[PDB]
């Protein structure tokens, strides 16, 4: 059967719809699956916020040591490593760490309320060249993932090819290039997602997303050892709002395309 064949088989089984771009940065080669059909990127989301924020860096020296204030009124549905900073202060880079590599939603919100909003965001993916992400929301809500709802979605091979130039591309400048993959190759949260599927050995950064309707996201630069990188977006959603994640379907689909 064909890797095709297998991810049609994958999503039927599953009970959802499942999105795949895969980039092979050896050949420019693709592997797509609905790849032009958009999603709810739930926290992948976070990756262009962060990735906003060290865009501003560039022109400001002092910008990731600058220092934010953490109030308890700023919590919100999941913020382990904010609720540790209540009453003191966090840097943006601290917050763009939090972000990346804890899914934290307080620390996302204070870089988008840093950007001066979600449209923001959408404004730094275009000056990126991808006309199809778009953020409406903070944190919590830009997670419902509402089936037909265009708030906070983009496709797999918007955010394939945005996440390449991202970080093996032309989007930032070096140094804050290396620091984006720095903090993607420091999650915490994609164990079983994206990486279950891949040698144990290979290095990967990524970010993930769960939302409503089960969605379940990752996000991926993966670096071979005797190969040039990988970039993998599998999207997730299932037909009932309460729907449980399903990590292990992003799993199967990157072994599947990585076969
Ligand atoms: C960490 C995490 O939450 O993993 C997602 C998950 C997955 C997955 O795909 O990874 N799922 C499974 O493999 C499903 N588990 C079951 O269907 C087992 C059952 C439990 C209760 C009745 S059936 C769901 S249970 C939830
Ligand atoms: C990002 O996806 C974010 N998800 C949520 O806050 C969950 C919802 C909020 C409203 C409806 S559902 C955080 N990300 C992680 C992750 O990256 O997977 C989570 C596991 C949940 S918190
Ligand atoms: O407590 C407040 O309301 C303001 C803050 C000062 C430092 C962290 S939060």
């Amino acid at each position: 059967n064909s890797v095709q064949q297998q991810l049609e088989a994958l999503e039927k089984s599953s009970g959802g719809r499942l999105g795949v771009a895969l980039i092979n940065t050896a050949d420019n080669s693709q592997i797509l699956y609905r790849a032009d059909e958009r999603f709810a990127m739930c926290s992948t989301s976070k990756v262009m916020a962060a990735a906003a924020v060290l865009k501003q860096s560039e022109s400001d020296k002092h910008l990731l040591n600058q220092r934010v204030e953490i109030k308890k009124s700023d919590l919100v549905n999941y913020n382990p490593i904010a609720e540790k900073h209540v009453n003191g202060t966090m840097t943006l880079a601290e917050l763009g760490a939090a972000a990346l590599q804890y899914s934290d939603n307080t620390a996302m919100n204070k870089l988008i309320a840093h950007l001066g909003g979600p449209d923001k965001v959408t404004a730094f993916a275009r000056s990126l060249g991808d006309e199809t992400f778009r953020l409406d929301r903070t944190a919590p809500t830009l997670n419902t993932a509402i089936p037909g709802d265009p708030r906070d979605t983009t496709t797999p091979l918007a955010m394939a090819q945005t996440l390449k130039n991202l970080t093996l591309g032309k989007a930032l400048a070096e140094t804050q290039r290396a620091q984006l993959v720095t903090w993607l190759k420091g999650n915490t949260t994609g164990s079983a997602s994206i990486r279950a599927g891949l040698p144990k050995s290979w290095v990967v950064g990524d970010k993930t997303g769960s939302g409503d309707y089960g969605t379940t996201n990752d996000i991926a630069v993966i670096w071979p050892e005797n190969h040039a990188p990988l970039v993998l977006v599998t999207y997730f959603t299932q037909p009932e709002q309460k729907a449980e994640n399903r990590n292990d379907i992003l799993a199967a689909a990157a072994k599947i395309v990585t076969h």
